[PDB]
């Protein structure tokens, strides 16, 4: 809109392009998301779906400040946070993020997710790029509720590929009515990634993604994942790999963290820990809120 001066492109929200922008009236600087319209103006369904998001406010959810549906168009105006977790991970790769700060971030996000999930909202696409951090030690969920309202192309507008690395295996095997558990999976993968400084399952197509998972956790079967063999894209011809021990997967994480993670990465989404229950895990008995060394 004319109310906003674009200061810089900071991202893509797979549907939309996101800009740092300055409110010409209120001086506030904001993240401005302009949603790519199916051109099929804006489905009215989608509008009332985004409306609900304006009320889903939490210290660990990036605050949706306004939705602007005017003339053709749909813009989302969020509070601006000064970087994503991906850049901090990148910046931290040589020394590794301190464990107490890993823990604070995991904790905080579990609080975000516990809140969302308690309102039957799923993120569905958690990744380091959709997690935003500030200088005070907050970490916040972003870029969600978008994906319910419209369906997103994989090549998107910007021609960059969609990241699969954080996809739960039920989604990959073709389930439609998957659950809050998908986000716990994605968060486990990020958790591992913060701890190791390497992505856990950096697949580059759906089957590579799924076989990377199989390789580390074992090919799923009916013993560990009752029902798995009736899922839409499950093939009896999947290679049958044996499970790694987690001690190989995320050294040198301590037994509590490792145990937490293995429950976040349970194949069966029903045996996968919830966000609420994860908060009560012994790993957070010594949880603190440290200050990050940022590079703004
Ligand atoms: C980036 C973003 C949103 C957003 C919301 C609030 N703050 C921010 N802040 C930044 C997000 C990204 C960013 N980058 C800095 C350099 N390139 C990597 C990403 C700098 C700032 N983004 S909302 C959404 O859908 N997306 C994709």
């Amino acid at each position: 809109m004319e109310n906003f001066q674009k200061v810089e492109k900071i991202g893509e929200g797979t549907y939309g392009v996101v800009y740092k922008a300055r409110n010409k009236l209120t001086g506030e600087v904001v993240a401005l998301k302009k949603i790519r319209l199916d051109t099929e103006g804006v489905p009215s369904t989608a509008i009332r779906e985004i409306s609900l998001l304006k009320e889903l406010n939490h210290p660990n959810i990036v605050k949706l400040l306004d939705v602007i549906h005017t003339e053709n168009k749909l813009y989302l105006v969020f509070e601006f946070l000064h970087q994503d977790l991906k850049k901090f991970m990148d910046a931290s790769a040589l020394t590794g993020i301190p464990l107490p700060l890993i823990k604070s971030y995991l904790f905080q996000l579990l609080q975000g997710l516990a809140f969302c999930h308690s309102h039957r909202v799923l993120h569905r696409d958690l990744k380091p790029q959709n997690l935003l951090i500030n200088t005070e030690g907050a970490i916040k969920l972003a870029d969600f509720g978008l994906a319910r309202a419209f369906g997103v192309p994989v090549r998107t507008y910007t021609h960059e590929v969609v990241t699969l690395w954080y996809r739960a295996p039920e989604i990959l095997l073709g389930c439609k009515y998957y659950s809050t558990a998908v986000d716990i999976w994605s968060l486990g993968c990020i958790f591992a990634e913060m701890v190791t400084r390497r992505a856990l399952f950096p697949g580059d197509s759906e089957i590579d993604q799924l076989f990377r998972i199989f390789r580390t956790l074992g090919t799923p079967d009916e013993v560990v994942w009752p029902g798995v063999t009736s899922m839409p894209d499950y093939k009896p011809s999947f290679p049958k790999w044996a499970r790694q021990d987690f001690s190989k997967v995320v050294p040198p994480l301590d037994e509590d963290g490792r145990s937490l993670l293995s429950q976040m990465l349970h194949y069966d989404p029903n045996k996968r820990i919830s966000a609420k229950a994860a908060l009560a895990h012994p790993f957070f008995q010594d949880v603190t809120k440290p200050v990050p060394h940022l590079r703004l």
